[PDB]
């Protein structure tokens, strides 16, 4: 599923990201807008053989199972392809223990790159809420 801008807002919303651990909802959008370009079904491959999946591109080597990983955590405690539903509830729990665990949401590049110390709401402006 590639989900519209709004339509991904409110998806999130509603399954609690919205200032989760301080993070506004603009946030989680923008960061899922370069990570995945609003598609569940993105998959990346890595350069130590671990792979990233899903909107919000969450990684193998510590968080999902894919079968492919040698020596790698499942954190998440799921199978990858979980995240690649087009019910984005497992991302959503598994970015939730993520942003947790002490870095925020540094753990997204892309979010660190594209988003951190810009003008996030801008990714909601507009959207039914
Ligand atoms: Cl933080
Ligand atoms: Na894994």
């Amino acid at each position: 599923k590639v989900f519209g801008r709004c339509e991904l807002a409110a998806a999130m919303k509603r399954h609690g990201l919205d200032n989760y651990r301080g993070y506004s909802l603009g946030n989680w959008v923008c960061a899922a807008k370069f990570e995945s370009n609003f598609n569940t079904q993105a998959t990346n491959r890595n350069t130590d053989g671990s792979t990233d999946y899903g909107i919000l591109q969450i990684n193998s080597r510590w968080w999902c199972n894919d079968g492919r990983t040698p020596g790698s955590r499942n954190l998440c405690n799921i199978p990858c392809s979980a995240l690649l539903s087009s019910d984005i509830t497992a991302s959503v729990n598994c970015a939730k223990k993520i942003v947790s665990d002490g870095n925020g949401m540094n753990a997204w590049v892309a979010w660190r790159n594209r988003c951190k110390g810009t003008d996030v709401q801008a990714w909601i402006r507009g959207c039914r809420l």
